[PDB]
RNA sequence: UCGACA
DNA sequence: ATGTCG
């Protein structure tokens, strides 16, 4: 069953390597909590990654217990093992992106949660409400 | 085989 | 339809 107290988050690409953006979302009503700004060049595992850390901290920040859902299987298990590990090239045009993706990893490194990072089941359910 | 992004 | 990220 869909756990509809919670924030479902998912990223938004223009080609992969390409523009990448991200957004949380509340899974209920779908009203939009926090929007990433348009990063230049990133992957799209990147940005699914950068989302549900930023999720985490916009919980933690505010004092709630919502689950978060992601329908990456690769951001999931990246976050839960606290390491991005992407292909991505390291050069001047994706230096923005993997600073992000290092300070992300770092707040994980430097901060505890119990929010439970839940795979959103597409299959049954149809697309995230975090959709693009 | 599977999860995604185009 | 054809690609790339994992
Ligand atoms: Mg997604
Ligand atoms: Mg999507």
């Amino acid at each position: 069953e869909i756990i509809w107290e919670s924030l479902s988050v998912d990223v938004g690409s223009q080609g992969n390597p390409g523009i990448v953006e991200y957004k949380g979302v509340d899974t209920k009503t779908g009203e939009v909590l926090f929007e990433r700004e348009p990063i230049p060049i990133g992957t799209n595992n990147m940005g699914e990654f950068l989302a549900i850390v930023h999720g985490l901290r916009y919980l933690k920040e505010r004092n709630s217990r919502k689950p978060i859902y992601s329908n990456s299987q690769t951001a999931i298990k990246w976050v839960k093992d606290k390491k991005a590990k992407s292909t991505l090239v390291r050069n001047e045009e994706t230096a923005l992106i993997w600073k992000l993706v290092d300070e992300a990893e770092e707040w994980l490194n430097t901060h505890t949660y119990e929010t439970p990072i839940l795979k959103w089941q597409t299959d049954k359910w149809g697309e995230i409400k975090a959709d693009y």
